[PDB]
């Protein structure tokens, strides 16, 4: 199954990457991930990130097609994998379906996890994550069993330093601008499919595996 989830920051992309990941068994490749990864560790690549991400903008394009097509390569990829936040813009989509082209693992379905605005604030402001292995909780929706550590590896949770009010608000109006294009490109392929992200997450995660279940596995 070769995979794309989409939708705005807040939106549950995380959330189900980890359950479609752990039920089978696929590469979980997050740009935002592979962003705040190289930013920790002081690449050149991940200080020129930190100043976008730091802002709420995106990463300019070209890099960042960079780092997908050399994760898209690797062997582990082969079974199938799971774009979570790639692409954001409709430059990054054209170079993708190139790159899959190549290496012949061309896309099933782009899921479009569809969550309105006027609640995103909430979710991203209240969002823990775990330092260690990245499993995302959240204060009032889907707390750890004990507060600050993380139910998968017993990790210290922490606040993302762009889930600030300021920066959510940015983060929103610049991947908003994107979507009306690149969910239109994907509706033009015929491979877009939507799911209602305003659900418990069981639920929208139900409706994402019978999505799911016409896909070899
Ligand atoms: N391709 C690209 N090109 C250019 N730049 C790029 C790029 N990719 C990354 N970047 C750069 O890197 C930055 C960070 O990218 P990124 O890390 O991808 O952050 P984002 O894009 O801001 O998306 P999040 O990871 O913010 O949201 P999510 O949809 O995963 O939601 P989650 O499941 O956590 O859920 C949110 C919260 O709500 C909760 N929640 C989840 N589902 C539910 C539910 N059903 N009900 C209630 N609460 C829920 C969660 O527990 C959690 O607390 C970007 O801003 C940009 O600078
Ligand atoms: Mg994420
Ligand atoms: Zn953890």
């Amino acid at each position: 199954m070769n995979l794309v989830l989409m939708g705005l920051p807040g939106a549950g992309k995380g959330t189900q990457a980890e359950r479609i990941v752990e039920a089978y068994g696929i590469p979980h490749i997050s740009t935002g991930d592979m962003f705040r990864a190289a930013m920790k560790e002081g690449t050149p690549l991940g200080l020129q990130a930190k100043q976008y991400m730091d802002r709420g903008d995106l990463v300019p394009d070209e890099v960042t097609i960079g780092i997908v097509r050399e994760r898209l390569g690797k062997d582990d990829c082969e079974r199938g994998f799971l774009l979570d936040g790639f692409p954001r813009t409709v430059a990054q989509a054209e170079a993708l379906e190139e790159i899959l082209e190549e290496i012949g693992r061309p896309i099933d379905y782009v899921i479009h996890i569809e969550v309105r605005q006027d609640v995103l604030m909430e979710r991203l402001t209240g969002r823990r994550i775990c330092r260690n292995c990245g499993a995302t909780y959240h204060l009032i929706f889907h707390p750890p069993a004990k507060p600050g550590v993380c139910d998968k590896c017993g990790g210290e949770l922490y606040q993302r330093a762009d889930d600030n009010e300021e920066t959510v608000a940015k983060r929103l109006e610049v991947n908003m601008k994107q979507m009306k294009p690149l969910l239109d490109f994907y509706e033009q392929k015929g491979y877009l499919r939507n799911v209602n992200g305003q659900q418990d997450m069981q639920d929208v995660f139900a409706d994402v595996r019978e999505l799911l279940g016409g896909l070899k596995r």
